[PDB]
Parts: C-alpha cells; sequence; structure tokens
C-alpha cells in the first residue's frame, strides 16, 4: 500500500512534449531524479505536481519542446566564454553554448554545474549534448540549486509558494521580467499553465515577473 512513484507519468510526459529528440526520454528525466531527492518530493503532491510542471515548462520554453539538444547559432557561440574567469575555457573558446534540457550555458555555469555534479564539465562541455544521464543532471542542478538573475532557486519558489513567476526571474529574469519581455513571460505561463492542467495541479500565486 503506497505508490509513491514520479508525479508526472510516461503518458503525461509524452503529451508534454509531443515532438522531442530521441535524446530527450522519460527513462533519462526519470533516472536522473535520484541525484535530487527533494526535485517534486516536497511539500502536498499539488505543489510536487506544480514544481514537476514548473521545471518541464522551463525546460520546454529552453529547447523548443525538447526538440533542441543544443543552441542554433553556431556564429554566436564564442559569447559564452567569460574571459574573466581564472579557470578560462580549456574545452574551446567556442565550447560553452547552450546544451540539454535547461540549455546551460557559460563557462562560469559548466564550472559549476560540473562541480556539484563530480563531474569535470569545463573540461568535457560536450557530455551534455552527448550523455542524457548528464544532461538531465544538469536542469536538476539548475533548478533546485542556482537563483540566476533572481533571488531564490526555483525549486524554493514553487515548495515555499513564491510563485512561477521567480523561475521565470531565475532562468531569464534580467531581460524577460521587469517589463522587459512581458510576451515571452507569458510564453512561460502559458505552457506551465497547460502542464499544471496535464497534472491536475493549480498554478498557484504570482505566475508573471
Ligand atoms: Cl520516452
Ligand atoms: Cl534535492
Ligand atoms: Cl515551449
Ligand atoms: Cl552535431
Ligand atoms: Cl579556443
Ligand atoms: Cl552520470
Ligand atoms: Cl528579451
Amino acid at each position: 500500500g503506497g505508490n509513491n512513484g514520479f508525479v508526472v507519468s510516461e503518458a503525461q510526459f509524452n503529451q508534454m512534449f509531443p515532438n522531442r529528440n530521441a535524446f530527450y526520454t522519460y527513462k533519462g528525466l526519470t533516472d536522473a531524479l535520484s541525484a535530487y531527492p527533494a526535485f517534486a518530493k516536497t511539500g502536498s503532491d499539488e505543489v510536487k505536481k506544480r514544481e514537476a510542471a514548473a521545471f518541464l515548462a522551463n525546460v520546454s520554453h529552453q529547447t523548443g519542446g525538447l526538440f533542441y539538444i543544443k543552441e542554433v547559432n553556431e556564429a554566436n557561440y564564442p559569447h559564452y566564454c567569460d574571459t574573466t574567469q581564472s579557470y578560462g575555457c580549456p574545452a574551446g573558446q567556442a565550447a560553452y553554448y547552450g546544451r540539454g534540457p535547461i540549455q546551460l550555458s557559460w563557462n562560469f555555469n559548466y564550472k559549476a554545474a560540473g562541480d556539484a555534479l563530480g563531474i569535470n564539465l569545463l573540461a568535457n562541455p560536450y557530455l551534455v549534448e552527448q550523455d542524457p544521464a548528464v544532461a538531465w543532471k544538469t536542469g536538476l542542478w539548475y533548478w533546485n540549486s542556482q537563483n540566476g538573475p533572481g533571488t531564490m532557486t526555483p525549486h524554493n519558489a514553487i515548495v515555499n509558494n513564491a510563485g512561477f513567476g521567480e523561475t521565470i526571474r531565475s532562468i531569464n529574469g534580467a531581460l524577460e521580467c521587469n517589463g522587459g519581455n512581458p510576451a515571452q513571460v507569458q510564453s512561460r505561463i502559458n505552457k506551465f499553465t497547460q502542464f499544471t492542467q496535464i497534472l491536475g495541479t493549480t498554478t498557484g500565486p504570482n505566475l508573471s515577473c
């Protein structure tokens, strides 16, 4: 007595992501969850479902519904080498473009994600476009550990009922929030709303930023 499996089913995932690249599978996602045991396991089932929807909606936004493994515009790749860092860009100046479900970008984020995961992603950032197990964990790392431009982790925003809006702020707040790009804030809210509906939960408060 007591099925406490992942609050998103394979069927629900497939409905959320009809045009996903083969790189991205339900099994890959579920396999990664262990790395972040509080993710989608904290609070009431309403909240767990809401957090799962929040994560996956942002994922969908970053990747075009999991169509893209990596960032398309090669000419902009060198942008992501922050020369001010002391550990530099050893995998190459053009090696730190967006990859995986959260489109992890910048040498400094590869360094931090890698340090957190026990993987040298500064040295081998290509792992995030090659190895789904790593890719998924990079997404969960961002979600569960990083503030980005905001003041709290996406995980804590949902768990503490601070709002979906704060997850947006942590992912691309400096440009999108505070009137920067209301259309794109709304796009994320739309996808989140759809996902909460698929899962049978509510959006919660403070959706915008
Ligand atoms: Cl699948
Ligand atoms: Cl965790
Ligand atoms: Cl989307
Ligand atoms: Cl390629
Ligand atoms: Cl180089
Ligand atoms: Cl791994
Ligand atoms: Cl923008």
